[PDB]
């Protein structure tokens, strides 16, 4: 019983975690075999940022301005080269510990382990969610930047998030391991805001049926809805839409606890109209957003890694 | 910015995650140097539960009844001693990958990371607090004894908690590492139960500080409060005492917001009284009170927006 927002253990994805100084700029870099990931902005200056153009700035460095350091050894870069918003550092040491990875990049909705890092080193490791506007709520101070999120199937790390910068409400905003931004956001220093964001639907009804399944059941009632009913509600209340591949998606948690998908959509639209009434579903007085239906079943059952 | 329930990286964790079988019965063991320490209640059965006597129980086992996984390979089992709670068996391998460690027995209001594992495995990591019953709000599946809790302030390992049971309101208990357990509770099934729980004030005050120094006033009023009356109050709403120690311990936290520790308890106080009129802290619609002062201390820009 319980249910807790979890993150994936940390240490495949620690081993891998350097500080990468280029000038007087210090942030974290991925090293995965001999190479180190980072974000490009680590070749920019305060002025820089105004008008960066990138490849400018790139061919003036040299291999040795890059200094990586891993722990207490220092690496030497061989080699430099740039992948959309990613610089990427060969260096003359393979990582003995690179897990086995892949990178990935992920949909709005979709959860991701983040282990924040500040001069190479782990700091702490929290559960996000890439939200519909392509932010991520992160906790993150200056010296973050090249911090990474993944997720991890069996053995296997994906690598799914470099974190590149804060927005002005608070609200982070970063790239794929490919350094293609999640969102329209440019590594650029010119004026950028997180869009409205919306409520993740499909993850508001796989938290519903993880209360069903530790026991919270007060919300339930005997209606039922269709999708379009639901969907012309959801659209009121700044609810994303909930698509047959959601209900699909859902099926497994639907037929353990006996209610249909459109049974707890139904249960969803009566919170969305009346609130909870002084209760709270899962320790939580707002309805939760951030966890998939697959960390749903995955917490549920115990899976390892 | 941002303020989530961030765990320690659990690497240095991970990598002393051991199964622990004996009969039947499989369970988790942390192997720290040649000790894999586990709970006594491996060598039960669950007729053994009721009345069990674990001395009695032990004597009647041998080595090589014990058998010990780390990963693919087969630990031997060389001497075995019940030190409180706990079992620890001497294998006749260290653990290479042992940590700089400590173990800590800790306080309530306290809190720590809690590593998930299941077949010696691990599943995923959380934050936890010790609450004033004694209990923990965990996320454990059947087969999760032996997961523990920790804090890594600085690269040493402090252990704190190794999982025990789960209480009858889905709730959970446990031991230091010396195996005592936390609360009066009992390796035995007896009718105990978590006794009524009450919220950690000084925690619910350093997450208020928390939302101050990320941007956030609304709740703040112009009272004040002596430490006396804001008791009386506290103890209706069920909130737990606050002492001199909370308040000094609250210092430096005051120091950087501007706002005196009594201060912040008159606003609590008018919190606890108006509810939160639609607003939100932090992302929350409840008080939170699972960060301690050392936790905002840690997460927390030093520098007030
Ligand atoms: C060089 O990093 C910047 C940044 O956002 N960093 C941060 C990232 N996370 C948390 C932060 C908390 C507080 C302070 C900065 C944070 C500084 C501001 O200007 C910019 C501008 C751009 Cl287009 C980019 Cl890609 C990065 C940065
Ligand atoms: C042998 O472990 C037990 C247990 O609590 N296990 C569990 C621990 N965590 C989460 C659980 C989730 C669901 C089912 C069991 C869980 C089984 C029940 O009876 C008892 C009774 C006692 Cl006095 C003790 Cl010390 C352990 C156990
Ligand atoms: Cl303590």
């Amino acid at each position: 019983s319980g249910f807790r927002k979890m993150a994936f253990p940390s240490g495949k994805v620690e081993g891998c975690m350097v500080q990468v100084t280029c000038g007087t700029t210090t942030l974290n870099g991925l090293w995965l075999d001999d190479v180190v990931y980072c974000p490009r902005h680590v070749i920019c200056t305060s002025e820089d940022m105004l008008n960066p153009n990138y490849e400018d700035l790139l061919i003036r460095k040299s291999n040795h301005n890059f200094l990586v350091q891993a722990g207490n050894v220092q690496l030497r870069v061989i080699g430099h080269s740039m992948q959309n918003c990613v610089l990427k550092l060969k260096v003359d040491t393979a990582n003995p510990k690179t897990p086995k990875y892949k990178f990935v990049r992920i949909q709005p909705g979709q959860t991701f382990s983040v282990l924040a890092c500040y001069n190479g080193s782990p700091s702490g490791v929290y559960q996000c969610a890439m939200r519909p506007n392509f932010t991520i709520k992160g906790s993150f101070l200056n010296g973050s930047c090249g911090s990474v999120g993944f997720n991890i199937d069996y053995d296997c790390v994906s690598f799914c998030y470099m974190h590149h910068m804060e927005l002005p409400t608070g609200v982070h905003a970063g790239t794929d391991l490919e350094g293609n931004f999640y969102g329209p956001f440019v590594d650029r220093q010119t004026a950028q805001a997180a869009g409205t964001d919306t409520t993740i639907t499909v993850n508001v009804l796989a938290w519903l049926y993880a209360a069903v399944i530790n026991g919270d059941r007060w919300f339930l009632n005997r209606f039922t809805t269709t999708l379009n009913d639901f969907n012309l509600v959801a659209m009121k209340y700044n609810y994303e839409p909930l698509t047959q591949d959601h209900v699909d998606i859902l099926g497994p948690l639907s037929a353990q606890t006996g209610i249909a998908v459109l049974d707890m959509c139904a249960s969803l639209k009566e919170l969305l109209q009346n609130g909870m009434n002084g209760r709270t579903i899962l320790g939580s007085a707002l309805l939760e957003d951030e966890f998939t239906p697959f960390d749903v079943v995955r917490q549920c059952s115990g899976v390892t890694f």
